[PDB]
């Protein structure tokens, strides 16, 4: 088994802690939220007497059976952590109610207050964290109800975790933020982009700013172009109607890839304080002009030739004549002194040749003295499927060589669920890996004018068979932007 | 068992080629030269009808026995390339004579002319390569005789390969070059520093100048200090009398490490032409002031106490009261815009804790925002025992951390010399050979200190065999600007 070596600091063990997972009956709560909380318990990252309340509309008389038949169904690491399932379920309580009625949360307040009073310690106020595993339409309703009937006692803080999507353009995203402003401020709101919980994404800051080697190289004097890529082999898999209202740009590019870009391209914060980091992300995103339709190439997958994967338009739930892109390559211009003139390419596509998420930074040629005998250096950071970071460089050919122009390309290779990382950050009050309100609005303004043009029909996707790389025009667009594919 | 594909060009197949190894009875000829020639034969880098003449004073009536007990003894890869040992020895001829008598070389010319006339081809003017595997006292005598009695016909080149040592200070080295100037010029002289034949040493130029990543970083704005290290576990091994007149500085630092230093620190050549590269080596070395006695720490190894490796002075061939250093750490100042203020440390030592040749480049701290949570990056290029190149960097601690300040140090790892040098000499490529001015500038860096050591103005510090060396050496390194990792 494993003895739980509590890694929680002593300051976090003094007051009651309550985690209320609204929508505990939902898919996300039981597939991602509770498994992350269970993993946090095993890692010793939960205070000794935390309270976890599962809030839901559906009532279950199986108070102790629902905890043991639906919750652990989607658990993991059961060949090494089975010893602690029951002690973790000891902390889990169930509470039924609506997500938008004020009195339902006054009942929760007294129910949680019952749990807060049972804590071992003088302080009974308790910290309260709300995880809104709810549809976006319920966010405003839940936030108002929590503020009106479930605020913590005098003392302990309150934090609300909300997840994507935050609207589908600038206006819709701003209206959701407008509705939440009366109830909580930015210091209490924790917006989740789960890519910010990934190990490789979090390592961008340390790679760039803890090392002189990367610090001195990370500008337009040495970098020729930057590409950030999201690739999936699967298609819509029958849920094309759900995807058709989103598209590949909203799904992964406006949020996931843009978050990576901000960490890749931002200036150095003076300290590692959370808000200094987020200031630099916002400051970077403000240097980016809105993407025009001349900086984009869209695609829509057809059949997989081998029939294995059907066409996107061959799905009945997809309205016919749909202009929804399943593929997109976008060119961004970062107007500041570090990145002026450097092409940034965001590439995302479903039903392509491989499953792949990576960053590719191309450095400029060292023109002399090697010329054609050298190639551009590259820094590659891969997140999926297997984490990796390596440098591609030019080295002398091993063995007896007749002249120094005999070279070859070589590599210098480097030798936890996102929600676990994000939830622990929220518990400790670290907002570094959460989307601030102004960051959200600036990010939306970059992509929204293009998204409106796509919906109006001003851009038509290019058909490509599932399993190929995508439209040929996409690769020609990348080469014409300044990339040298090798 | 394998066959032989001749990678030799058609241009190298037009004329006879003869390689005359003077001192074929010497240690170097049979331990390094002839094994390298055999490897060149197996790799197909020798022309089909080459002639190899073993010149020596010792007479051997059984020429075919000399080939099989003293020549092939130090051959290698004999479990897979033995298929061609006998066919290779067919190309080998033996010739006895002195190294300094003119008529002894007129006989060689007619003997070699006999081999040139037996060539398959209209052209009988042969190219001739002379390898002077001889003591330094014979260099001037041999070179004069070769010019006077063994020049090629007027259709084929001549090249002379000379070995270490080239003098023992600035004055002596310049007279040796002065004595050889009448007989041959620089395009015909190939001075061997065998470290220039190593793959990692040859890769320095390509690493630095083919890659934007290293090109943009390789200056004083980003580099805090540079160290070049030579370490050996063994001592003099009974041959201390021969070493006592050399010292560790003359043995490996003045030549091997300084060659590494020149390639590490030189400016970018305009082209990859041999002489442009050598121009930059000379141009760099002229920026280095002579090492003062304040920039050095010397050592002399004592008994290991481990029941082996006896002390240096416990050797009968070593004169008593010897001040000869078996250990040295030197600090060099490179006065130019790329390296001003950057400490360069040359470290060499016999009978130390490990066998090791490497380059360590320490970059400056990235002070903010990580501060103490980050360490200075390092670029390491290792030649011995195992070739390696890796970058030491600071990365976030894997797994759920409390803050970004939870970091750890990780690495980005990259995934015979006489053979290379002889092949270069055969093709006329002087890139990896020491030019005349390069030799003199290098001596001027070390000579004032060497005289002070010989005069007794510097005394080595005893250290146990198997340890790291004198403690003052490591404190000298810390005071120079190095942060131990
Ligand atoms: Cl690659
Ligand atoms: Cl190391």
């Amino acid at each position: 088994c494993e003895r739980i070596v509590s890694k929680v600091s002593e300051e976090q063990k003094r007051r009651p802690l309550t985690v209320v997972v609204l929508g505990a009956s939902g898919d996300l709560a039981k597939k991602k939220t509770f498994p992350a909380l269970f993993q946090l318990y095993c890692d010793g990252l939960l205070p000794p007497q935390i309270n976890i309340v599962g809030y839901a509309r559906t009532k279950q008389d199986d108070v102790e059976k629902w905890k043991h038949e639906t919750l652990t169904k989607y658990f993991s690491r059961l060949h090494e952590r089975s010893c602690h399932v029951e002690p973790f379920l000891k902390h889990v309580t169930y509470f039924t109610g609506s997500y938008d009625k004020k009195e339902d949360f006054q009942r929760l307040d007294e129910h949680v207050s019952k749990l807060e009073d049972a804590f071992d310690g003088e302080e009974k106020a308790g910290d309260r964290l709300f995880y809104l595993a709810l549809p976006p339409s319920a966010f405003a309703g839940a936030c108002g109800s929590i503020r009106a009937g479930a605020m913590p006692r005098e003392g302990g803080w309150i934090r609300v975790i909300i997840e994507k999507p935050f609207g589908h353009d600038t206006e819709s995203s701003a209206e959701l933020s407008k509705a939440i402003e009366p109830f909580f401020d930015e210091s209490q709101i924790y917006r989740i982009d789960h890519y910010l919980g990934k190990e490789m994404v979090q390592n961008i800051i340390t790679t760039r700013f803890a090392n002189r080697i990367f610090s001195a190289l990370w500008n337009s004097n040495n970098i020729a172009c930057v590409q950030i890529t999201f690739k999936e082999t699967i298609g819509t898999e029958g849920r094309g109607g759900y995807f058709d209202s989103i598209g590949i740009i909203r799904d992964v590019m406006q949020n996931h890839l843009t978050q990576i870009l901000a960490l890749l391209a931002m200036e150095k914060p003076n300290s590692l304080d959370a808000e200094r980091i987020r200031d630099e992300k916002v400051s970077l995103l403000k240097c980016i002009a809105p993407i025009g339709k001349d900086d984009c190439v869209l695609g829509q997958y057809t059949a997989s030739a081998d029939g294995s994967i059907p066409g996107y338009l061959e799905d009945e739930t997809v309205p016919k004549g749909s202009t929804c892109p399943t593929f997109a390559v976008l060119r961004l211009h970062i107007n500041n002194d570090r990145w002026a003139g450097v092409p940034f390419i965001l590439k995302a596509g479903k039903a392509v040749e491989q499953k792949y998420v990576a960053i590719r930074i191309q450095f400029k040629d060292e023109i002399r003295p090697y010329g054609d005998a050298a190639q551009r250096n590259e820094l590659v950071i891969r997140a999926q499927p297997s984490e990796a970071m390596y440098m591609k460089i030019t080295t002398k050919m091993p063995g007896l060589n007749e002249d120094l122009r005999e070279t070859h390309q070589t590599e210098l290779d480097l030798t936890p669920d996102a929600y676990e990382s994000l939830i622990s950050d929220a518990l400790r009050g670290n907002s570094t890996n959460f989307v601030r309100k102004d960051e959200l609005d600036v990010a939306w303004r970059i992509f929204t004018p293009l998204l409106h043009q796509i919906d109006k029909g001003e851009v038509k996707p290019i058909p490509y068979q599932a399993g190929t790389r995508g439209p040929k025009e996409a690769d020609d667009f990348i080469l014409n932007s300044g990339f040298k594919f090798q």
